[PDB]
């Protein structure tokens, strides 16, 4: 059956064959992205692996090294025993997403307003904080606050599903 | 005799025995933590090992896939020739730290105070540098210092035992 993975762009992920353990009965194991067999494990061979981009691990896992675009998509995983017969037939969706970089932190006294902003990423959310209190959580690589009090420093979290990266700044301004 | 080795959390390591070679005339090496045997190599025999989670390697070494907080502490390793004799026997101490994260550096130009700080990390360091001079260390996750000229930029490092990380920022005071 299917669930859901994340991997980053040009990071590696290793896809774990769910509920799974590994036994000496275990004849076969194959991993197919879509209708393209990616890797196959047989008890007694060295694996086919459709490209140096997979390796298939002691445990039957598949292990992709350095993703893709085109690595994303629905993966299956059929293992056999011995006696030929289908143990488990499962499916993962492995999506990709981009990794976030360092939060900017700007601002304007005169309006008292603060931005904070995000060059890298994808499906960002970014969370302003002062001090211990949340302040404000947007799914944009921009986010403008207007402040009411400057007793702490501002702190801003830019974070996807895949990293997370924070900056902190205190709003000083000419009085 | 023993030594200390050091782990990152959530990563692999490789315990590899000191001062050691081997040959045909190694019949055994055991590894143990506390009142188990970890992992164990014989001769003409398939290894032991406790789970999944440790692997020994040809030399003789114990590697340990993927760091948990549990898994610290003193290992032994003990070997033994063809014809039964405790060729050695050495101690390792694991130590396990987590990783540091990018320092954040903010400033207050009232009290002419800058503030680095460092959000993930064990036994961390925190060094500041201004230019070439070393300013201050201290072993905390968050220190401050107030400067004295603003010729150069700052830069702050975190550093463990597994883990270094740098920032630098030029407090930018309004006049």
């Amino acid at each position: 059956d299917s669930g859901t993975v994340w991997g980053a762009l040009g990071h590696g992920i290793n896809l774990n064959i769910p509920n799974f353990q590994m036994t000496d009965d275990i004849d076969e194991v194959r991993w197919e992205r879509g209708s393209t067999l990616v890797a196959e494990f047989k008890r007694k061979m060295k694996p086919f692996l459709k490209s140096g981009a997979f390796e298939i691990l002691a445990n039957g896992d598949l292990k992709i090294k350095n993703l893709t675009r085109d690595d994303s998509g629905t993966y299956n995983v059929t293992v056999y025993s011995t006696n030929g017969t289908r143990i488990l037939n499962k499916a993962l969706d492995l999506r990709i997403l981009e990794m976030v970089s360092k939060p900017m932190i700007y601002w304007e006294c005169s309006n008292a307003t603060l931005t904070c902003e995000v060059l890298e990423g994808t499906d960002v959310e970014l969370k302003l904080y002062q001090g211990k209190e949340h302040l404000r959580s947007l799914r944009q690589k921009t986010m403008s606050y207007q402040w009411t009090n400057l007793r702490a420093p501002f702190k801003c979290k830019a974070v996807n599903r895949v990293s997370q990266e924070s900056e902190m700044e205190v709003v000083n301004c000419p009085e």
